[PDB]
């Protein structure tokens, strides 16, 4: 069995899905001053996919999690639409002849890393959200696809190597099992979120993703803080009865 941190107590059984991501591959290579206005050009289109990917992870976060959740977005979304931020790219672009891969990346590190350097903790709080705006540009330049397991319509549990909370939040209430990683980097906003789900969840199993495929049966025990692929038929009527028992 797998065995990590019971980020939520409970009992939850159905299927599990894998998130899978394309590999992001950021090219920062010097251009031609040709292309100088190429990169801009791309740069303002990924800005436009932006505003709507952000846009409808604020609405799903508003609807499943409320204004908590959606009005961290609303500030993801006036950060890619700054216009501070966009010239800043763009003259980054035509200053140093560089690809808006490259020009995003330093121009969004540098002022983050600003925010960080002040040794404010709201600061940095605010950086990371910059942080995470400039890379999803960024993967907007690229084209980065992935999983859509936030559209799913049934009770499943959340597989990933690494998710943050501005990924987690596009996830329906009602649709989710429960949570499980190969990290622990977010263990704590996944103990507060599932509990605040009224789901359980075990996160940090470190190879949950090699060992839970899409598709497969996967039990969450957030009170032993373990989990179960491929359960035997005892196991599952043995966690069924356990289940109702503290559900009903």
């Amino acid at each position: 069995m797998l065995k990590g941190v019971a980020a939520s107590p409970g009992i939850a059984i159905g299927k599990a899905f894998l998130y899978t991501k394309e590999k992001v591959t950021i090219n920062v290579e010097k251009i031609e001053e040709s292309k100088v206005e190429e990169e801009i050009a791309k740069f303002r289109k990924a800005l436009e996919v932006t505003q709507e990917e952000i846009e409808k992870i604020k609405e799903k976060a508003l609807k499943e999690f409320g204004k908590e959740k959606a009005e961290i977005f609303e500030a993801h979304l006036m950060l890619a639409s700054d216009p501070e931020l966009i010239e800043g790219v763009e003259n980054m672009i035509k200053t140093e002849l560089v690809t808006a891969d490259n020009a995003v990346n330093k121009v969004i590190e540098q002022n983050a890393s600003v925010m960080e350097s002040l040794n404010d903790e709201y600061l940095k709080e605010r950086a990371v959200d910059l942080r995470d705006v400039g890379n999803r540009i960024i993967e907007n330049l690229l084209g980065v696809k992935s999983v859509n397991l936030s559209d799913l319509e049934e009770e499943v549990v959340v597989i990933a190597r690494d998710l943050t909370p501005s990924d987690t939040a596009t996830m329906k209430k009602e649709m989710v099992l429960g949570f499980a990683t190969d990290v622990g980097g977010r263990t704590s906003h996944t103990a507060i979120m599932a509990r605040s789900l009224e789901i359980p969840a075990v996160v940090g199993l470190g190879n949950v993703t090699s060992q839970v495929k899409a598709g497969d049966l996967v039990i969450v025990d957030g009170l032993e803080g373990i989990v179960i692929v491929n359960p035997d038929e005892k196991t599952v009527e043995d966690y069924k009865s356990k289940k109702e028992s503290y559900e009903k």
